[PDB]
């Protein structure tokens, strides 16, 4: 990592209110994200906050917590997609406040279901298989919520992997401007 | 393998219509049963078969085959516990004949639920979380079928693992006979 | 093995026209069956052979050629489900020569659409991904003509796993009969 | 990790009387919480202290010296649900001051009963288990002392596995709050 | 394994009614046992069956299931102590016809508790300790039928490791006779 | 491996002039190959022998020895497409006399051009590639010789991995009849 | 790594603005060209930005996102190769401003298609296969732009490996000069 | 580690004359643990110092060092429980100034006799064994010294596993007062 | 193994009462050897017995156990060393009747003491030193026995390992004839 005497680039760049959210999404990341959401609140609660995005997924209970997160703080965020929005990278995406949402012009977006097991006894397997039927069904009405769809046009769109171009997720509702230039 | 001159012990008994079943159930071990009482029934349909059990357990295809080859020919059959019936095990001990199921004095039977497991996307998991329930309810209905217990008994004594001694057994309804001495 | 003084007990069942195929199938297991099928076509052309099936699956190439096998030669074929018959074995079990086709009462048939992969480059992919695409085809085309259902009704069923009981799979045109006792 | 030009993002969170209790519950984990808590408390015994919780479980003993160390502190302390709370994570929540105990509206609380092993020589064994089933006693009695239920109903609730959403969870005593914006 | 012109030494020494039990004891060494000890019992119920043992211990129900079938065949048996008796193999040869159990000079024969293992919920740990302990009482009920000790005795006998001699041995309860020549 | 009381059932098949050729071609399976082609043409040099083939594939120097074997000896050969036939297996395919080359009608073929390596210094690596180039040009010459195709579109059509059907191999100059009953 | 004193070699070119592109390109490596990239654009929007290049490749996604911060920041970019450039490195040393894009004498450059893999049911092979086909075109239309030759060259230029001298490759349209001196 | 703007939070609360025994115990942590007793006994040696514990044990040398360095320093030393004092642990927490044992109200405390192992020739394993039993003794003596016990009473105490609440291991004489608040 | 047409040549040795014993001893090899010398016994109690040793050691009890068996059947017996005679090996050698003990002229004989190990708590550590101490002292009599030497020479002798050519052997009492010609 280089340094500009005596900071880090990452350091350097949250100087400015900018947040990258790099590669998979587990709980280390979640909890350094949600550790400078909060400091970027207490410098200011009024100043815009801008998240880079470039993620393949992760884990659902962390991603949750940087949406509840997100949703929590006062300030406005917005979104930006450079490279990849894949499973939570497109929950976040779509996550950013009306109007600020955007993407780079050969970026992927792709949405599909949550996947995971059961083990054990057959009691254990229908508790376990009961509980990610309920997480499915919370995680359809977010993002009926943030992109203005139907939710049977949800449950159609993600039984299998859907990907698009910026404009097509325009289209979707996952976003708002695609910009070529500053 | 000792040999008696040309047969080994196993076709030495089996000359005997004995069949043993020893060591966890799989397919290579129930095709081999299948494959003897098709051929012992072929040499007469009317002289009882004696089996012989130890095994703590295994596959529920594999014993469920074993069961229906069991309920299919026409011979008489015996059980004989000696040392260990847990799980698949006591499904057949329980399977012969009214009248000709024995266990030898120090023996222990042990009943217990099914157990599994599931993977892959909610649909998935949904579909094989609803077979193991129903294989659940149709190995119940075979345990009340043999043993003349009520279904909430079978349904009670098997939610966690139940350990019997030979007599307890016999109350229970899966034995006949305790036997010290021909 | 048990032997019969001297025989195998799989030679002494294949002396009465009982051929096995159990487990996964693959390239041993086909050349095997077949020439079995091939030395009792030798031996006579007239009588009936008897074909008992408990596998999960394997090959398709495999399972193709047992297939061909057994429309080629000119004697009836009796198919018998004892356990399990899931993906390749459910086409097998279909097979056998009309009102010939039997199952165990605790038997369980699964259905379901093939699977695979493909690696490369650009041009190396498309040519696999069609080749996969045209093998679903054909293997559809088989099920329709041995069940006598619809092309749509097969591909609907087909999508996800399903499971079935005896008396569904005879209702769906995979059996005829299902037997308690000889 | 970033920095601050110099604290890094954690130290300059504990300049607000913050502290994270992130991913599994070890010794380690447990001795820096500790740790934090007693620096903590030497600044000032009067202010607020406030912990975010995001940990699916651990040891038993690491969460109990986490709890008695929180019970004996004299500040007040208030705690966060962010993401997920099972095991020691259930407990630690509920372990707050009255009135201040909180959750994100898309968290996850889980409770259920101890686990563990034993070995060797059969007085061994029995000295274990023994052990075991007073851990579980205790275990018990600090929930019922917390949540305000009866002790039948939370040995009734933790049998198996148990999964609740924050109104749930305040419905039955673990929280008292569930908050949208500050 | 040499050969006399055809058997092997085994099945030769079988034919002048020996059988051998030697290495540890588990289940295939069970059957095999017990195999040998039917067949013989079907040659002749009437005549003597030596039996030699050489065995560090082994599976509890193993054992016991060759005990039971010892004391349920009608012939004598004689028992015969060359090198090693510990575990089961100590309660194998105490297992003889009174009268016919014999040791060389040399040997060694050591006395012991049952020992395993416990893992899982709290449920599952006291259900496998309560198995364990009425093994435990099982094995000394027969050690006390045999030896003529009394349960208080073998009791403190057992609590450590216990080593003896012939003489030890034979004073103790467990042999009768002590040979050098025949 | 099953047995005819005394002969295996390869053996048996042998007796009727008929030759396996099934898995992977390697040394092992040439040589075993070229020995039944020798004895069976120390038998009788006028009588005809059949080659049954399902194969993937494999080395080209065991393959090139079957097909130069298959040419020296004086017999009409009979080629019969089982399952699959790619790489050497379509060589061989194509290698019967004219008017004797069959296939089951389920059947897949594939034709591709030859894989390699080369390593060491730039001297070697030179000698190592006009190796495999000259290899090519000998393949093709034998692929044109023997479907009367042009050596322009043997070039063209084995750039890439060609897959074919009966029909399409038929249409091609692979084989001369589909079969589906004898 | 040397110091400068306190700077690092990488963090005193910084300084230069230069920013270096080296090894293979994966996200850890994007991540950090990127925030160089925007951390000198903050600095000044006028002033050019130089680029070191020598890479064998990387992943697609991670290419795309660092050509279009590239395209996107309003500073002139030069860019140099020393040593190689092969898949996203030739694809990046073309997208620098016209009239700024510079080699080494001894220099080699390759261009190629791409390359991925697909693995599932027959379903989510199709989805893959049409992903990586578009991905394809996208990036053949990238080239086409900045090279100035037309689709029909590109597509058969790309089927094979291609390698270029410095001569060669500026011939082609991907680079304006070769310089031997400052 | 989080840090105080600048110490670590272990460097901080040495300050405070606090030294913390966490895990288990070696050669490395008894090293680091006498370097603070003596750093703290050089800056003064007439203030009390306080050492919290939480340890499942450890070797018999570097406990013993650890001891022998607290017994001879001049300083009165507090001994604080928190979470576990097992094995070695529990040697320590008893070693404190009368009057300045504490404990938290859900600690466990446990005390037993020493393991080791003996290997090589007769003599060696007569010479170890000697060694550990005289080990065991000047363990016991050290616990009848600090506790106010008899010897016989320890002897009894400790032939196995002993678990104490911190009541039962005040009435003992490991402990002197058990606090909730301070 | 060559063959004698059919014997083994084992197997045509031990016709002539000849038995190996080569190789490490173990209880495998001793339940051969006992089981060759009691069959021998069986076919004549009068005729002479030939051993061949060639081995480097073993286990107690297993050579133990040969040489009572040795010492038991009334037949006369005749060693022969071959090679290498060292710690089991030279009991076997030592324990032939007087006047029928041989070497070759270039062999070697070594003797030592038992080594072992002992691991666990304190008093199980006791009680193994107690046995391997006991087990000292028995063989240690079996070889003054055998040697006509005193007690304390034996015990001077192997305190290290003590090697020895067949004359030295012979003058300490292990040999009666070193013999070079029939
Ligand atoms: B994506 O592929 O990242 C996707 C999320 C999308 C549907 C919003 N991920 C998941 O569904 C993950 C996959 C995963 C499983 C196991 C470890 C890590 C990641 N699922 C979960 O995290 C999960 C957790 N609990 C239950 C079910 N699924
Ligand atoms: B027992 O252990 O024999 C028991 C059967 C009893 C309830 C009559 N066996 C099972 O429940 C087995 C355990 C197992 C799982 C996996 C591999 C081998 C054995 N269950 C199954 O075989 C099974 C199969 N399909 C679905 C669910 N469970
Ligand atoms: B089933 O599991 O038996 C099923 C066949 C069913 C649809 C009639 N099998 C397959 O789909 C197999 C799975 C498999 C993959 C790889 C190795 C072994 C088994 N598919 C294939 O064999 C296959 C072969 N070539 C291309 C695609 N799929
Ligand atoms: B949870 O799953 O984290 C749960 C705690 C809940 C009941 C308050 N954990 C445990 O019960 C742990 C599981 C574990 C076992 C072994 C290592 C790590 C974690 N149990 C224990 O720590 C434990 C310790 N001693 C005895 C029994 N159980
Ligand atoms: B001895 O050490 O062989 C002894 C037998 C003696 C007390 C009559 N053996 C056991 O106690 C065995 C040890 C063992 C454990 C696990 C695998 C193999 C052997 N115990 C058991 O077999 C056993 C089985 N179930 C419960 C408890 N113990
Ligand atoms: B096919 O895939 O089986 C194919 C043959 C076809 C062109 C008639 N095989 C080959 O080309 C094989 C692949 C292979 C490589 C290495 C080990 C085993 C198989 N090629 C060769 O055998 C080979 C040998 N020497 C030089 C070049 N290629
Ligand atoms: B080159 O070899 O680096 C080349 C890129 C060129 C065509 C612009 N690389 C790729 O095509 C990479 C290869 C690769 C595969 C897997 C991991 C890492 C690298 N392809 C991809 O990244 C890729 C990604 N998704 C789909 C298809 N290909
Ligand atoms: B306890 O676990 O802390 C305990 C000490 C207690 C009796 C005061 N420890 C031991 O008994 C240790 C166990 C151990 C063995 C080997 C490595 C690490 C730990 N014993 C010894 O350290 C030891 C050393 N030498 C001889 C015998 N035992
Ligand atoms: B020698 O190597 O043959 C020698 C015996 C000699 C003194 C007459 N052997 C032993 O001392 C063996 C070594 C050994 C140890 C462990 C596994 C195998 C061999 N000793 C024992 O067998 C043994 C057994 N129990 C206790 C002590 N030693």
């Amino acid at each position: 990592i280089p340094i500009v005497v005596a900071y880090d680039i990452y350091s350097r760049l949250l100087r400015e209110r900018i947040v990258c959210v790099m590669g998979p999404i587990d709980d280390s990341v979640a909890s350094l994200v949600i550790a400078q959401l909060l400091f970027l609140q207490s410098e200011s609660n009024k100043k815009p906050i801008h998240m880079y995005i470039n993620s393949p997924g992760g884990v659902v209970t962390a991603g949750l917590a940087i949406y509840d997160t997100m949703q929590y703080i006062l300030n406005p965020i917005c979104t930006w997609c450079v490279g990849q929005a894949a499973s939570m990278g497109s929950l976040l995406l779509a996550a950013g406040t009306p109007g600020m949402r955007h993407s780079l012009p050969n970026s992927r977006i792709m949405i599909h279901q949550p996947s995971g097991g059961a083990r054990g006894q057959a009691t254990d397997i229908a508790i376990q298989a009961e509980e990610i039927m309920k997480l499915k069904k919370q995680l359809y009405n977010i993002y009926a919520k943030h992109t203005k769809q139907s939710l049977q046009v949800i449950e159609s769109a993600m039984e299998r992997d859907r990907y698009m171009s910026p404009m097509e997720a325009q289209e979707f509702g996952i976003l708002d401007k695609v910009l070529v230039h500053p």
